């Protein structure tokens, strides 16, 4: 299969729950992308599937398999079709907006499309060297 691991540090933001933004409330969006995309995104790493009941009986299940990893999302694509990878990384992508560690999930959204869909760029020059969004 393949698979696309988009890493986010928690070692970095253990103040920032990754688990929490991306399937915490959200998570039926996981869900989703695995029923349209074809792809089954994982979160890997520390808290995937965190469940006590899990953890019990779940045990030594993938769950507690890339528990061991260090927490990525992971698009997990069975198939070799070029349209499916596709699909699931635009997906992913807005995934891509939800596992920074920002405050909230928006704002960004307005800002990315206005000023960050291009940071460096003749108005700026010199912002190549420090653009917010490296």
């Amino acid at each position: 299969q393949l698979q696309e691991k988009l890493y986010v540090p928690v070692k970095e933001y253990p103040d920032f729950n990754f688990v929490g933004r991306i399937l915490g409330p959200r998570g039926l969006t996981a869900k989703q992308l695995e029923a349209e995309t074809g792809c089954k995104i994982m979160v890997r790493g520390k808290g995937s599937m965190r469940d006590k009941k899990k953890e019990e009986q779940n045990r030594g299940k993938p769950n507690w398999e890339h528990l061991n990893e260090d927490l990525h999302v992971l698009i997990t694509v069975e198939d070799a079709q070029n349209r499916a990878e596709l699909k699931l990384k635009r997906a992913v992508e807005e995934v891509k907006k939800l596992l920074v560690p920002a405050a909230e999930g928006e704002d960004s959204l307005k800002k990315m499309k206005l000023m960050e869909l291009a940071i460096l760029n003749g108005t700026y020059r010199d912002a190549n060297l420090k653009s917010p969004a490296l």
